[PDB]
């Protein structure tokens, strides 16, 4: 499984694909049988696995374990965990966010990235609490609670035998990043996002500033959440079809709420959900918002926000005569 990974070395990025480094680059494209090699290129691409000395097998059987380790939902699957990793990588390149963050804090967002949805089922933090699962028992009351499993299911790989690539690192490292891993992890989560916007507004209005460590939390929050919703910055083809993932997850999730006599959310409920309004709504509210901090802080992800932008023209386009229901 993981010999045969390392059988024939790291390849370059260039190799995978031409434009691998490019924002017009699906990963989705790229096989789920090659995602695992790909992920081992990015990091050695960023040159994280000389930086932090990571063992390479070791890197590998924690790359394998981490893919096993989602299930098979329309959206929440391994794929999406490595499209987010894919765009976290395309920011670094693009973006150079080495002239931003610290290094051990790019590395935290990547290794985030790969983890952040770890053992997702398919429905939201709401679904938990209202249908009393074991999740909901342990996280309910501090907020979050699909984000809190997903850090803990990073742990629970980080500490199995043969997975830790932290094993060897210098307390002071290996406890940043537990702390990072855990703040990215949760940043994730909406309700979060709609806490620090004022903060992350207040951030692009005065300026950038690498000597304040907040700004740092801040933007990776930013950053993380630009990476979750990457699928919104490709081209229609790409974000029409993974719209129709996401509603195939939320109407799963809808039919359960209903066979225990909840009333879900009308973009949960197919009988309900005209897909057009509710993406618009969505671009809008969420999306828009989110990659326009991110070219007011970095102008070189111009043509990411007008992608979105142009997607959300796409979905009132459609509109004239879209799927009713
Ligand atoms: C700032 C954090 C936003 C979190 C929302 C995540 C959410 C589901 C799929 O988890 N999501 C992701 N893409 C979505 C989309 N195109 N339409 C509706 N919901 C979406
Ligand atoms: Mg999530
Ligand atoms: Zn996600």
């Amino acid at each position: 499984e993981y010999t045969k990974l390392l059988h024939d070395g790291i390849q370059p990025v260039a190799a995978i694909d031409s434009n691998f480094a490019s924002f017009t680059y699906t990963p989705r494209s790229l096989p789920e049988d090659d995602t695992s090699m790909a992920i081992l290129s990015m990091l050695q691409d960023m040159n994280f696995i000389n930086n932090y000395k990571i063992d390479c097998p070791t890197l590998a059987r924690f790359c394998l374990m981490v893919k096993k380790g989602y299930r098979d939902p329309p959206y929440h699957n391994w794929m999406h965990a490595f499209s987010v990793s894919h765009f976290c990588y395309l920011l670094y390149k693009n973006l150079e966010l080495t002239n931003y963050l610290e290094d051990i804090e790019i590395f935290a967002l990547f290794i985030s990235c790969m983890c952040h949805d770890l053992d997702h089922r398919g429905t939201n933090n709401s679904f938990q609490v209202a249908s009393k699962s074991v999740l909901a028992a342990l996280y309910s009351s501090e907020g979050s609670v699909m984000e809190r499993h997903h850090f803990a299911q990073a742990i629970a790989i980080l500490n199995t035998h043969g997975c830790n690539i932290f094993d060897h690192f210098s307390r002071k490292d290996y406890q940043r990043m537990l702390d990072l891993m855990r703040d990215i992890i949760l940043a994730t989560d909406l309700a979060h996002h709609l806490r620090i916007f004022k903060d992350l507004q207040k951030m692009a209005e005065v300026g950038y500033d690498r000597n304040n460590k907040q700004h740092h939390r801040l933007l990776l929050c930013l950053l993380m959440t630009s990476c979750d919703l990457s699928d919104q910055t490709k081209g229609w083809k790409t974000t029409r079809k993974i719209a129709e993932l996401i509603y195939k997850e939320f109407f799963s999730q809808g039919d359960l709420e209903k066979a225990m006599g909840n009333r879900p959310m009308e973009m949960m409920d197919r009988e309900k959900a005209y897909i057009p309004e509710l993406q618009i709504s969505f671009m809008e509210h969420i999306a828009m918002p989110i990659y326009k901090l991110l070219q007011d802080l970095f102008p070189k992800a111009a043509e990411l926000y007008e992608r979105v932008a142009s997607n959300r023209e796409h979905w009132t386009k459609v509109s004239h005569k879209f799927t009713i229901r």
